[PDB]
């Protein structure tokens, strides 16, 4: 009978404030913005107060395992637990950015996979039953498992891949980039694109846990793509606006409690992509 609380990391610009705010209209409970900024977090929040709505704060920096920690500890004291956890935030560099290609793919994997990574290891026990997760991946994975070897392929596509096999292979595509030897050794070019087969595999091996040991707790779990954004990360060309970039995820975060699935799916324009 608690009052229920939705979460966005990454929720003070882009899809993820998009996201906060259609959750303040159509989620039932609370919603909690998240920022890694406080002051960008707080503006964004007063902003949507001028719209009218009325988003909880909480900073969150996915990259600092005691952020998360101090989150983990609001949401179990003032809530019990969480309801609904869209996992948007993430981070790309553009086109001829300087930074060596090496350093892009250390910093791109840090965040979109393992402060992903670390935001489900301490908030994914908290998921009451009835919740949903939404991890926000890109159509970028689905395009970089196609120019993987087909070794590395088998290995993404498997139904028995555990968390700890596939962050062992996320530390090798960065340490493989930093030796010179990534595609030598089966890899892709892009950096995004492998961080973002990280988010997609992780969410598959995350519903098989689901399945496996909360039968009955009609939790569901989903990767997504929202689209090609105009946003900080996309730039002023994309095709969508940031409120049609939040349709996909909200869709997958308030999925009706009667709902068999989606569950472990990739999921682009409400519609499920094979992997
Ligand atoms: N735009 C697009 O076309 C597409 C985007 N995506 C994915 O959608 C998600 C949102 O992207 P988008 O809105 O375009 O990007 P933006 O850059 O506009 O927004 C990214 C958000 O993530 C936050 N963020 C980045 N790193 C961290 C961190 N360490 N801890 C907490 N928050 C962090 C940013 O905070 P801050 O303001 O402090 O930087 C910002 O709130 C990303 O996962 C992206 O990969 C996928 C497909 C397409
Ligand atoms: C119907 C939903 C809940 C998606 N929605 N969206 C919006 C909305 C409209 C314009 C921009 C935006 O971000 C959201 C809205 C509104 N203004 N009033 C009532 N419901 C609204
Ligand atoms: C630059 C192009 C047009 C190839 N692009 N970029 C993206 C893109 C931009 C930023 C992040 C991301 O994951 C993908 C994209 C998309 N989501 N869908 C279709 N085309 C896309």
């Amino acid at each position: 009978s608690g009052i229920h609380v939705a979460l966005v990391t990454g929720g003070n610009k882009g899809i993820g404030l998009a996201i906060v705010r259609d959750l303040c209209r159509l989620f039932s409970g609370d919603v909690v913005l998240t920022a890694r900024d406080v002051t960008r977090g707080q503006a964004a929040v007063q902003q949507l107060q001028a719209e009218g709505l009325s988003p909880r704060f909480h900073q969150l920096d996915i990259d600092d395992l005691q952020s998360i920690r101090a989150l983990r500890d609001f949401l179990r004291k003032e809530y019990g637990g969480l309801d609904v956890l869209v996992n948007n935030a993430g981070i790309a560099f553009k086109v001829a950015d300087p930074t060596p290609f090496h350093i892009q793919a250390e910093v791109t994997m840090k965040t979109n996979f393992f402060g992903t990574r670390d935001v489900c290891t301490e908030l994914l026990p908290l998921i009451k039953p009835q919740g949903r997760v939404v991890n926000v991946s890109s159509i970028m994975s689905v395009r970089a498992l196609k120019s993987c070897s087909p070794e590395l392929q088998q290995k993404f596509r498997s139904e028995t891949i555990t968390e700890e096999e596939l962050v062992g292979l996320m530390n090798k595509f960065v340490e493989d980039t930093k030796k010179g030897v990534h595609q030598k050794e089966g890899w892709p070019s892009s950096a995004y694109g492998v961080t973002k087969i990280g988010v997609t595999v992780l969410s598959r091996i995350h519903a098989r846990k689901l399945s496996e040991q909360r039968k009955g707790d009609k939790i569901l779990l989903n990767a997504c793509c929202p689209g090609w954004v105009r946003t900080d990360m996309a730039g002023p060309k994309a095709t969508k606006s940031p409120e049609e970039g939040a349709e996909t995820p909200v869709y997958l975060a308030l999925l009706p409690p009667d709902a068999e699935g989606p569950h472990g799916q990739f999921v682009s324009e409400k519609r499920v992509e094979q992997w």
